[PDB]
């Protein structure tokens, strides 16, 4: 039964309002909401209509708050009779709190926290005798008086948190508050107000209960010390991020009656808890994390022996601990521990027979040893934490007693096997046993009532995944992780009733089928398909379907064959290496494509490179190399401005090479074996400044090498056999910067491909090394010996002489300098080189006497010196002897 004037009063503070997020739409003057008890936020007396709860409230959903923006009308006293007025995290006008509410004359709630209110707390807050939880904290007020506190004689709660305060006497008068039991002093400085014992002992008995006293900048024990003298009834203290330091005090034991202690984030809390805390026997929530404890596990436990029932939470996470678990069941009543990030170093036994009642248990990223422990025994858990540990042997089979857990990771220990029993989880929404030894075969009965797994990880484990014919899945899984895994010489025809994978990760298995007809559509959000290193064999034509949320296509090392498959838009690395594809490649560009790798290498393409690569815009890596393709390249391939690395060896293409002058960034160009013709171009030396592999073999170049090729000041390879070049050898080889520092080492030569994938969230990082990518693809020309330090110029028409520059010349590893056109002597001051481990200067017109030094050459490995025109009594050193009749053979020495 509302009476009008409250009503009308309610819809005049709605009217000063502005509230953009659907909050009180249920108010108006509409003839349909006109009873007020319905009202959302208001509450009413049934005996009579008058307002006792306005809570207009909200929360934090993750920060972001749907805060109401308005301006408190005087209305709001035209209610009266009111006795709860909750303002919990809005954002009204961010000004003084206003001066009305003092005249309520009946209020016994007040939560004006987490707003922005500024200013100082009016006086008039005497009048507010009424009062029992006042909760003015974390605003922005400044407090510089409290003498109105004392007439507020009727409180149990005060929270004055986040204030300036500056109260110099603050004890006397908080402590002329006979009824008060809860305090909150968080963030309120409170470390420069420290009460002289003449001020306690000039003070009343009150008997505090509750305190909060975080984010204080106490930093020692002498401090806080006066907590302690209200210790005949204490239960909860917070003592969060104070930057404490030394021992805590040994009187927080004695210390009856507390069920609470929060000492997180502190600076070094040293030695851990001391013997004082046996005689607690009442503890039931004890956080001690980042404190740098430093205590041996069984003294903490035996320590804690006198609150054994009653502990529930305990914390001791992201702090150094050393020992072993053990005899854990004998608590009985705890239920979430959080030992992760310790250095534990120590077994985990029970040894006691009797059961648990652990929901939450978090033993990661610290060392164990030895076997799991009876697992049966922990009815109740329900996420079981144990990865990057040492823990050997199967696990057991009592896993299936557990039938409520619903999160296991058992990733990056040493477990050698998985059980029956496992099957019988039907809670179980992700199961990641990772980089484990889990030797053996999983049959469907290990998998037969897991209805409700969305995340199955059994990533690089030497295991063997066989289910029969006719089983129907019960689960509906997102995320499909099972590399390294045996899957069957067919392909999996449990894939058939899966329908909304995003991730999908059968690479490495053993698969030599034909892809099913039923495998056309890959779900619509789909982030990774991985199929890598397999035997698959069919067409792919038919199953991308340009989604839009494609990161990750690996169909390398397959028995493919068929059309391009479509590259989608949002795809950021698309690998199609080792396969059979065949076709024409023009439909690589029609669409705008962000794929910062793209691999095609080792297949059977053909046709013209389409001029379409101005509309890729992040190729950093192309790798088009062993594909018989033809025709001029395309003048698109100038506009890749992030271009990074480019393979086109061995293709057959033609024409002058166009200009890739904007292709800043560019480290890695070979185009060895095609038929490139044309002279050097001039741009390779003005731009790609960063370049560092170059590799021009087998083409149909000519002219002279010309000097500008020195500016590069990275070069490590320099490729030019077998190419018709002719001239004299550039005389500025020592402006290479890595081959003038012996041991020297350039900047990793790498890219990034990041991303998350998971509702447990996930983290799939690639991490691509170029210079790996040349080592493994130069393992293809030459069996014997490469190396990351060359410079090759053999088997073209140069005339001259070796110029004496590359005496100085410290980290170069090979030289091939052979069927050329050279006349003199060789290099006097070549025993100054130091790693050399190839020397060819063969089928020359090389004129004069080996000189001594080649004898204090050390490492060398191969060397050939055939058909010159030298002198005779080769050195007598260690190594040269070693060599054959071969390398000295064709001389009239
Ligand atoms: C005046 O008004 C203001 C309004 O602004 C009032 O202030 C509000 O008061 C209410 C109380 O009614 C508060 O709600 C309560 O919040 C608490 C705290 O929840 C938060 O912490 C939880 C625990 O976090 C630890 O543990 C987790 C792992 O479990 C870890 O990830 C955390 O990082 C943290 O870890 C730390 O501690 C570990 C163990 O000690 C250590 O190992 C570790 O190293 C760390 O040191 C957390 O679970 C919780 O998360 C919730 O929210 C997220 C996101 O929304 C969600 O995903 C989760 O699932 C959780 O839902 C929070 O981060 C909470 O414990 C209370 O729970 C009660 O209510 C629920 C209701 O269902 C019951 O089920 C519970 O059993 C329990 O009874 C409650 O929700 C509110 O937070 C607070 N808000 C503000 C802004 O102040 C004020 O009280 C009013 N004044 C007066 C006088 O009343
Ligand atoms: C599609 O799927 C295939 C198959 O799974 C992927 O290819 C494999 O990718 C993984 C992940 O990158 C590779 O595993 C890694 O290999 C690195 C190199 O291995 C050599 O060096 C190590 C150390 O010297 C030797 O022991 C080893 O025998 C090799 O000689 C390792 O260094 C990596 O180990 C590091 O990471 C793991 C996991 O974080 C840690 O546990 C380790 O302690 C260490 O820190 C790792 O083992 C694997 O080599 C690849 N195999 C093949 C055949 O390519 C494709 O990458 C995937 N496609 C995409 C796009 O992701
Ligand atoms: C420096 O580069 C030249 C080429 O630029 C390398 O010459 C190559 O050397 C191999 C090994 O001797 C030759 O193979 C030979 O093939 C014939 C058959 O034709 C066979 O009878 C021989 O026994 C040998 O296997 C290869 O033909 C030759 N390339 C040529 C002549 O073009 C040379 O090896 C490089 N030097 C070093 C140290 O690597
Ligand atoms: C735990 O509480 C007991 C008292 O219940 C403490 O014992 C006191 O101190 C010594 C024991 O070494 C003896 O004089 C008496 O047993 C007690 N003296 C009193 C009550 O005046 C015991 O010291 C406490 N534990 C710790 C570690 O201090
Ligand atoms: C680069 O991509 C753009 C956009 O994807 C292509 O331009 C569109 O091409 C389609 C297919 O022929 C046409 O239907 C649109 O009308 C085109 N729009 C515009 C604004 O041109 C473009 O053809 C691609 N580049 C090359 C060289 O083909
Ligand atoms: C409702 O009003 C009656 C008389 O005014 C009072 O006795 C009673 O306590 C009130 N109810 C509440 C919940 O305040
Ligand atoms: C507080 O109560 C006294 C008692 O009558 C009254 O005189 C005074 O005006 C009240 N304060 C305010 C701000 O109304
Ligand atoms: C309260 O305890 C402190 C801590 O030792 C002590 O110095 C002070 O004299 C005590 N005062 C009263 C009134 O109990
Ligand atoms: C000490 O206590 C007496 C007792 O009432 C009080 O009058 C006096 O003001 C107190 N001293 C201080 C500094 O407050
Ligand atoms: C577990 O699987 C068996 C085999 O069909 C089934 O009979 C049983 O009902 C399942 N348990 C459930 C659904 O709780
Ligand atoms: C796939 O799962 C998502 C949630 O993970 C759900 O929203 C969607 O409806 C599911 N798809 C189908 C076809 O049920
Ligand atoms: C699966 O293929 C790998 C490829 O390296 C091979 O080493 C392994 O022996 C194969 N296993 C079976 C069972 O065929
Ligand atoms: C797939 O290709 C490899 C080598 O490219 C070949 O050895 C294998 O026989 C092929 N598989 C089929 C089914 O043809
Ligand atoms: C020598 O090489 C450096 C390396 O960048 C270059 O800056 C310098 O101009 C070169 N000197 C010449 C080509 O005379
Ligand atoms: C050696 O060959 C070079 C070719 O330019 C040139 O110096 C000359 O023709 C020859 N003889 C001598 C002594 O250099
Ligand atoms: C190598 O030996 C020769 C001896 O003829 C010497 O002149 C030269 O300095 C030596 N090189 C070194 C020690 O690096």
């Amino acid at each position: 039964l509302c009476i009008e004037k409250e009503r009308d009063a309610l819809l005049e503070f709605k009217r000063g309002l502005s509230d953009n997020f659907g909050q009180l739409s249920t108010w108006g003057d509409e003839e349909d909401k006109k009873e007020c008890c319905k009202w959302k936020g208001i509450e009413c007396n049934k005996t009579t209509g008058h307002v006792i709860v306005l809570d207009l409230h909200n929360a934090f959903t993750c920060c972001f708050a749907p805060r109401l923006t308005g301006k408190l009308s005087p209305s709001l006293l035209e209610l009266e009779y009111l006795n709860f007025l909750d303002l919990s995290v809005n954002e009204f006008e961010r000004s003084e709190i206003p001066r009305f509410i003092c005249s309520f004359k009946r209020l016994e709630y007040l939560n004006l926290s987490s707003s922005f209110f500024s200013g100082l707390i009016p006086t008039q807050f005497k009048n507010l005798t009424s009062l029992r939880i006042l909760d003015l904290g974390y605003n922005n007020l400044i407090v510089k008086d409290l003498t109105w506190l004392s007439h507020l004689s009727s409180l149990e709660l005060l929270s004055l948190g986040g204030s300036d305060f500056q109260v110099k006497n603050w004890f006397q008068e908080i402590t002329k508050l006979p009824l008060l039991k809860e305090l909150d002093l968080s963030l309120c400085g409170l470390s420069k107000l420290v009460p002289s014992p003449a001020e306690i002992a000039n003070s009343s008995l009150i008997s505090l209960s509750v305190l909060h006293l975080c984010c204080n900048e106490f930093s020692s024990s002498a401090k806080y010390s006066w907590l302690f003298n209200f210790s005949t009834s204490l239960t909860s203290i917070d003592l969060s991020n104070n930057q404490l330091d030394g021992q805590i005090d040994d009187r927080f034991g004695n210390l009856m009656y507390l069920e609470h202690l929060n000492l997180a984030n502190e600076l070094n809390l040293k030695g851990g808890i001391p013997s004082s805390f046996g005689n607690l026997t009442r503890l039931r929530y004890l956080d001690m994390s980042n404190t740098r404890t430093y205590q041996w596990l069984p003294e903490l436990f035996v320590r804690l022996s006198g609150s054994r029932k009653t502990l529930e939470v305990l914390g001791l996470n992201d702090n150094s601990m050393f020992g072993s678990l053990v005899d854990v069941t004998r608590f009985s009543a705890l239920k979430r521990l959080y030992l992760q990030k310790n250095v534990l170093n120590g077994f985990f036994m029970e040894r006691f027979g009797q059961v648990s009642s652990l929901e939450y248990l978090d033993l990661s990223d610290n060392q164990m040893r030895g076997p799991l422990p009876d697992l049966a025994l922990f009815p109740s858990l329900r996420e079981l934490h144990l990865g990057s540990n040492h823990f050997n042997g199967r696990i057991p089979q009592g896993i299936g007693k557990l039938s409520q857990l619903k999160i296991l990771d058992v990733s990056s220990n040493r477990l050698e096997g998985l059980p029956e029993s496992m099957g019988q989880l039907s809670n179980l929404e992700s199961f990641d046993a990772s980089y484990n030894v889990l030797k053996g075969t999983i049959t469907e009965s290990h998998l037969s009532n897991l209805s409700s797994l969305v995340d199955l990880d059994l990533s690089f484990n030497s295991l063997a995944l066989k289910t029969s014919i006719d089983w129907l899945p019960p689960f509906q899984l997102q995320v499909i992780n099972l590399p390294s895994c045996n899957l069957g010489p067919s392909f999996p025809k449990w894939l058939q009733s899966q329908n909304n994978y995003t991730v999908l990760d059968i690479s490495l298995a053993n698969i030599s089928d034909a892809l099913p007809s039923w495998f056309s559509g890959l779900p619509p959000d789909i982030k990774i398909l991985n199929l890598s290193n397999n035997q698959i064999s069919g067409r792919v034509s038919d199953l991308i379907e340009n989604a839009y949320d494609y990161m990750v296509i690996d169909l390398s090392s397959n028995n493919f064959s068929g059309p391009l498959p479509l590259v989608p838009t949002n795809v950021q690395i698309f690998y199609l290496h080792k396969n059979q594809f065949f076709g024409s490649i023009s439909s690589i560009c029609k669409s705008t494509t962000g794929a910062t790798s793209l691999d095609l290498s080792h297949n059977q393409f053909s046709g013209e490179l389409p001029d379409c690569w101005m509309n890729a815009t992040n190729l950093a890596v192309l790798n088009l190399a062993y594909n018989n393709f033809s025709g001029k390249l395309p003048q698109s391939l100038g506009s890749l401005t992030n271009l990074e690395a480019l393979y086109m060896r061995q293709n057959s293409f033609s024409g002058m090479l166009p200009s890739l002058s904007q292709c800043q960034s560019l480290q890695i160009l070979d185009l060895g074996g095609n038929k490139l013709t044309g002279r050097i171009p001039a741009w390779i030396g003005t731009d790609l400044l960063n370049l560092r592999i170059l590799s021009l073999r087998f083409n149909k170049f000519y002219g002279s090498i010309s000097p500008i090729i020195c500016q590069l000041q990275f070069l490590q390879i320099l490729d030019l056999s077998a190419n018709g070049l002719a001239g004299k050898i550039p005389q500025c080889f020592n402006n290479f910067t890595l081959l003038h520092q012996e041991n020297g080492l350039g900047e990793p030569m790498e890219f990034l491909v990041q991303g998350f994938y998971g509702k447990y969230p996930r983290h799939y990082s690639y991490l691509g090394n170029l210079l790996v990518q040349w080592k493994n693809q130069e393992a293809e020309y030459k069996n014997p010996l490469t190396y990351l330090k060359t410079i090759d110029l053999s088997s073209n028409k140069l005339v001259g002489g070796i110029p004496k520059e590359m005496a100085e010349m410290r980290g170069l590893k090979s030289l091939n300098l052979s069927r050329n056109d050279l006349n003199g002597s060789i290099i006097k001051g070549i025993g100054q080189m130091k790693m050399l481990e190839s020397l060819d200067l063969s089928r020359n017109q090389l004129s004069g006497m080996i000189p001594k030094d080649l004898a204090n050459l050390t490492f060398i490995g191969v060397l050939d010196l055939s058909n010159n025109h030298l002198s005779g009594r080769i050195p007598s050193s260690t190594q040269l002897q070693t060599f054959e009749r071969s390398s000295y053979s064709g001389n009239a020495q």
